[PDB]
């Protein structure tokens, strides 16, 4: 074979350091992928790296997705055709700050123990991977290809020690035709690495780390030596940035500091740079953090303060890399790195309002069961959905609890706000009059505002979003509702031709001409909380809490000509006019670095 | 017919103002089943009322249990043979302050809806009723017993709006051959009233409220009128007392004005005291209120302030209610009412005392897996659940976290106490530092201190108990687990002959001699927390939290000769000697 891993890394017979970034193909358009990855040439690094997500390729049971932004066979081929290698990590569970960890939501429904040895799951993950592998197995650098080596799992020591699953994921990758080194990464300390590897299986180990290099390779050294492997040192994620959660503020990191970081690492070994880019994580794909039984979900932006911003440019931390590569590892040729250019657009004028409740039929097939249903339940992995049930008031004023909801509901009577509840305010007391006779139409829009991606709370009972018990009026629990999945992949389908009301979730449409295509961000700041849209693109969420107030749009996702730009806003802010411009806008928080 | 609601209840063709109190017959000892009933008599009262424990009966699917203390014909016999007529109210769900609301925990493991029309739990309560109902049929008054009218579920307007579940349960008992008039019960409100009954189909409703005869007659009056029907007012539960929580303070409520409100609800209707001798949860089938997402058990004496006192002796309340009725309702005769006699012993010894760890292997057979295992998937529905297993330590400090665990949770190191949980605690950082070298073995005993018995956390996450999750150790989930159930149902193999160590749950044997049985309290003040058998039998739960302090030993559960008492302490806190008393020993809650 061409690559081997040996007491050090070889490459036809000679010895080879590894100089990765990571860049996920799903978070960059594919427009793109070209300028990234030459950037990531030009720094002078010699391979990519990135995660697959199996909640893309598989985003419904049996329904499989490999093209267009989902493309990874393209994506490779354009990091080949610029002479860099590839490692793949296409493991079920990529963490990621990504939606669930990538793991498909509709394995939720299912009779299973989800990332353990459980066959019902390995065999889940192994129908996927016989659609995914066959496509990865050509690109293998034996086969012609530029792949180096793939992962098992991801980071399994900060989850459990079933031995049976690292071991039957190992098996399935080979069977499948997996032939290159595979390996695994950790944390670089006793407790993970014990707990995520199979080095007594002789699987190739590397560590996650952000910082002490030295420090941090001597943990893996001795646990190598421990273990009488004779192997290079490999940090598999370090970690170059920091990703942003809603509410809190933006930290950033010091170029020069984490370029010395960089140069440690490659002092030692090798390394793969997490994020090189990082991009965006458009539509409701972002992921969540928890702090207790306490949620945090993540923002929109993966810009990650990475060394490419979200746009893709070079930042000032990329250029003091460059120098570093310069100066300490000028045997690999760098080149002048690319810019984008981005543009801004003033007082883009509101041509078109709907209120949700008025477009529901044509953006919605409504479920109707006597008791209500969760999210995953309803067949539905992302975005939002109304539950609607009419009953009559028994007293002048009535209490209504939601029982067990996830992750923020908004309520209504008769078309009229009553209360929003987000997270532990679900479940408070809530209070109405509603119609003296007759029934009144009880609506509650509910949230999922990402499944969280790792850790204890990755099977939590929260995880599966909607009304999980019920809706309770006084005493009783609620019957007879009709659900409304509203996963916002149609805009196409929002009916603009019928009525808008204030202060209820609506869609507005903003439409502009472009002549020349450029980057762009739509500020959000004078909105509540969303999504938007441009020509029925998902651009993601917005929140007026920040720290990001703006949504990128790449310039791929505009047109020559006539654009439309659709907001759906459900706090009830109401603008005639929006505006577009070249760099984000930010909420600053108490604590930010910046 | 011989018993008919029209305008009226009409029995064998004469008007009929139905006087009930309600005693549970799994809260008394059958021994005192007669006591109890000729008290109820004794007050002016004709008729007596029961919830049935289906918990009880099919405590595990398939295995049904009617005799002993479970005898709940022998219950109806007495009655009949005391003159008194009965209601009985076998609903599925009783809530009745007791475990899960009645539900047999195994549902838990069932793919159903519980309480709801769901074809899978009706089809379960249809197997329940196949051995339940028919037992009661023959003894309808028409067929010459003393069952007046049965219940349909139970207060369902405080849970749910299904009508077809209604409507089931209902079919359910007709096809069982329950002829005589049933009836729902629900809060004498229009909300509760509209989603709790089936008016519209003609079946009788009844109220449960505890004072404001009048208003709330008047509000059943309207939901009656309002149907166009002409039907007596009934009270089904007319709440005389207060059941009592851990570490909440006893509530009573004032004789005479509990008499003087009763007397309201008999100007105008029916009655059914709730209760009229409450008795005790014995063993671990106590209830649990919730406040949104907190559980909040119930205590072990169910004394409910009634009118007798939780050992069935008259109380003051009693007194009052009597002479109300003699005073107000002379028409019906009265008799004095029997006391029971308690006793006192001082001192009595410890004798023996052994570690859990020690008698496990005679106490409990293990059940080993990867992953842990909840407590009802395991095939245990009550007491306590000991997760074992084997890890070393990977640094000088770890940390741990016990991941969706309910209720309490103690864990121990190699033998050695490390910390205690309850509730919201569970999650919280345990920060050890372990073996240098090698396994320890780590020791994680579960509570289950009882399951909610009605509302909105009925079916909440946490009603399975046990972990749910897992165990992390630093990031990861441990495996490799050895399950030990203790449902404590066979206290005659516990092995006093092994070895003890302190700050560890342990048992504790006291011996003594008793003459002539009679009613007595363990004294439980210096004591932590768990559970007391007496000859065998398990008594109920102590906490020395309070408010109460004490286990009530019915004088059946003590034998002529030689007693012994068996102490299970978790807390490491115990005393060399107990003490008997004549009265309960109570603690006062700030």
């Amino acid at each position: 074979t061409r690559f081997e891993i040996r007491d050090d890394f070889y490459l036809d017979g000679k010895s080879f350091k590894i100089l990765s970034g990571a860049i996920h193909y799903f978070r960059v358009p594919p427009e793109d992928w070209y300028h990234s990855l030459y950037n990531l040439k030009a720094l002078g690094f010699n391979t990519v790296e990135t995660y697959v997500a199996w909640n893309l390729h598989e985003p419904c049971e049996g329904e499989f997705h490999f093209e267009g932004d989902l493309d990874l066979e393209k994506f490779l081929q354009i990091a080949q055709d610029l002479g860099l290698y590839a490692i793949v990590r296409p493991s079920p569970f990529i963490c990621a700050e990504w939606e669930f960890g990538g793991l498909p939501a509709w394995l939720l429904t299912k009779n299973m123990r989800i990332r353990s040895s459980d066959p019902a799951y390995i065999e889940a993950v192994g129908r996927y991977y016989d659609q995914l592998l066959p496509r990865l197995v050509p690109r293998l650098l034996d086969n012609g290809g530029n792949i180096l080596m793939m992962q098992v799992e991801n980071e399994y020591g900060s989850y459990g020690e079933d031995k049976a699953y690292l071991r039957a994921i190992r098996q399935l990758m080979e069977e499948c035709g997996v032939t290159c080194p595979l390996f695994t990464s950790d944390g670089p300390w006793r407790a993970t690495l014990k707990a995520g590897t199979l080095i007594e299986e002789d699987l190739f180990v590397t560590g996650n780390f952000g910082s002490k290099a030295p420090y941090n390779f001597s943990q893996m050294q001795e646990f190598f030596d421990e273990h009488g492997k004779k192997w290079p040192l490999m940090c598999m994620e370090f970690w170059d940035g920091w990703f942003n959660r809603w509410k809190e503020p933006i930290i950033t990191r010091d170029p020069k500091e984490l370029a010395d970081a960089v140069r440690e690492v490659l002092e030692q070994g090798s390394i793969n740079l997490y994020m090189f880019h990082g991009g965006t994580n458009f539509g409701f794909m972002n992921g969540c953090s928890a702090r207790g039984t306490l949620d945090l979900p993540q923002v929109t932006s993966y810009d990650y303060d990475a060394l490419l911003d979200e746009e893709g440019n070079p930042t000032a931390k990329y250029l003091a890399v460059k120098k570093m590569m310069a100066t300490h590892f000028s045997e690999y040729p760098q080149l002048e790195p690319l810019y984008k250019e981005s543009m801004e657009l003033d007082a883009i004028p509101l041509v078109e309002k709907v209120s949700l409740f008025e477009t529901l039929d044509s953006l919605s097939s409504p479920v109707e069961s006597l008791y209500p249903q969760k999210m995953e339940e309803l067949g539905q992995s992302y975005g939002y959905l109304l539950y609607r049930t009419e009953t009559n008031w028994d007293a002048e004023e009535e209490r209504l609890r939601i029982i067990d909801g996830r992750d923020r509901a908004q309520l209504y009577v008769d078309g009229q706000w009553v209360k929003t509840q987000y997270q532990t305010e679900i479940g408070e007391d809530i209070f109405y009059q509603g119609k003296k006779k007759g029934l009144s139409r009880l609506d509650i829009l509910i949230e999922n505002m990402g499944r969280v991606n790792y850790g204890h709370k990755f099977l939590a009972d929260t995880q599966r979003k909607g009304i999980r018990t019920g809706v309770c009026k006084d005493l009783h629990f609620l019957l007879n509702w009709k659900h409304y999945p509203l996963p916002l992949d149609n805009p196409e389908k929002i009916d603009f031709s019928k009525g808008w009301t204030q202060g209820q979730p609506a869609f507005y449409a903003y439409d502009f001409t472009v002549e020349e295509p450029k980057d762009t961000y739509l500020d959000l700041s004078e909105f509540g909380k969303g999504v938007a849209f441009v020509n029925g693109q998902n651009l993601g969420r917005f929140w007026n809490v920040g720290p990001t107030l703006s949504l990128y749009i790449p310039h791929s996702y505009l047109k020559e000509g006539a654009n439309r730009i659709i907001i759906f806003e459900t706090e009830g802010q109401y603008k005639e006019e929006i505006h577009l411009t070249r760099k984000p806008t930010l909420k600053h928080i108490k604590g930010e670095n910046l």
